[PDB]
């Protein structure tokens, strides 16, 4: 399993909060958080309520500071827990919205999609299972998007607007 504790003070002090389940409302718990602590498993945090806004993926570890190191202006307002639920890992990509354009299959880590499919703008995608992190820029950098199981058909699916995806990481390491 996995557990995450949020701390208001930077030295892991001040108002503390222990979270171990999804939460589409962190403001009701705290309006600011300078320190976060993950003891085990992975935690998905959102800068907006209901799993929206700047999304950040945290893995088992202690985060002593994440306001200037992440480039934000407040704490997270939402979050989702990621349990050991990983059946199969495979991302089905489609160059056009829905499932049109060219279909590319991705079952591993894609640090340079430009060199792999010679295309950096796909308007559709789908996840067979597991958890996939998408990066607007290569080398796993840029606006990261958390795509989970289900089908994506446009920028309004992974909560994006453009399609400039250059890097992708397959969460496969606890």
């Amino acid at each position: 399993m996995g557990k995450i504790i949020f701390y208001e003070d930077r030295n892991f002090g001040g108002r503390y909060h222990e979270c171990m389940s999804d939460c589409a409302d962190l403001h009701s718990y705290f309006n600011r958080c300078h320190s976060i602590r993950v003891e085990s498993g992975c935690f998905m945090v959102y800068d907006r309520t209901n799993f929206m806004g700047r999304q950040y993926f945290l893995r088992r570890g202690e985060y002593p500071d994440y306001m200037r190191t992440m480039g934000m202006n407040d704490c997270v307002r939402s979050c989702r827990m990621i349990p050991l639920h990983h059946g199969s890992f495979k991302m089905r990509l489609y160059e056009h919205s829905d499932m049109g354009g060219r279909m590319m299959e991705l079952m591993d880590d894609c640090p340079n999609l430009m060199d792999r499919f010679n295309m950096s703008d796909f308007h559709s995608c789908h996840v067979m299972d597991g958890h996939w992190l998408v990066y607007e820029q290569p080398n796993y950098t840029g606006r990261q998007f958390y795509l989970r199981p289900g089908e994506y058909r446009s920028y309004n699916d992974w909560g994006g607007v453009t399609s400039r995806m250059g890097s992708i990481r397959r969460i496969t390491d606890l």
